[PDB]
């Protein structure tokens, strides 16, 4: 029983752009751009339009960097998001109904105002490896089990 999800992250090489989500699932943190995967798209045109309705912004190419799996506690469903990155975008990004979005160095990234994993897998992330994790949350903010690899193919 699961759900598939994608979330984009648009690195450069001193700077990262993230979003603070304004409603809904995970607002109040800093994320980059995603969401559910639609019947009749591929996960990769589903990142691409979630990238475009949040942001404004469309890309040349997205690259496959991880999978995270998540169980929350007295959920049925868990949820299955690939992770993508590009450097070069094509527009500048503003501001939609769900994301407020900024760049940030990658020395002054906002790990107390992200979900708490993402202080585990980011940096791997930022290191550019390819990586497979797994996290079970009671509610939002407690972590109770969890599961990082490197892997060679995401
Ligand atoms: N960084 C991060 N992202 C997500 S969900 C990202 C994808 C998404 C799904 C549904 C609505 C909008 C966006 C997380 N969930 C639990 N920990 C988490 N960490």
């Amino acid at each position: 029983a699961s759900r598939l999800y994608t979330l984009v992250l648009v690195l450069q090489p001193q700077r990262v752009l993230l979003g603070m989500k304004k409603r809904g699932f995970g607002a109040g943190r800093w994320n980059g751009f995603g969401g559910k995967v639609q019947e009749g798209e591929t996960i990769e045109d589903g990142a691409r339009r979630e990238l475009q309705e949040e942001s404004g912004l469309t890309v040349d190419a997205l690259h496959k960097v991880g999978q995270i799996v998540f169980e929350f506690v007295g959920e049925p469903e868990l949820m299955d998001v690939h992770v993508f990155c590009t450097d070069s975008i094509q527009g500048t990004p503003v501001e939609s109904d769900e994301m407020r979005p900024c760049w940030f160095q990658l020395d002054q990234i906002p790990f107390k105002d992200m979900w708490p994993d993402d202080s585990y897998w980011f940096p791997l992330l930022l290191q550019k490896k390819k990586f497979h994790g797994y996290f079970k949350f009671q509610g939002q903010d407690t972590i109770l089990d969890y599961t990082l690899r490197e892997v060679d193919t995401v």
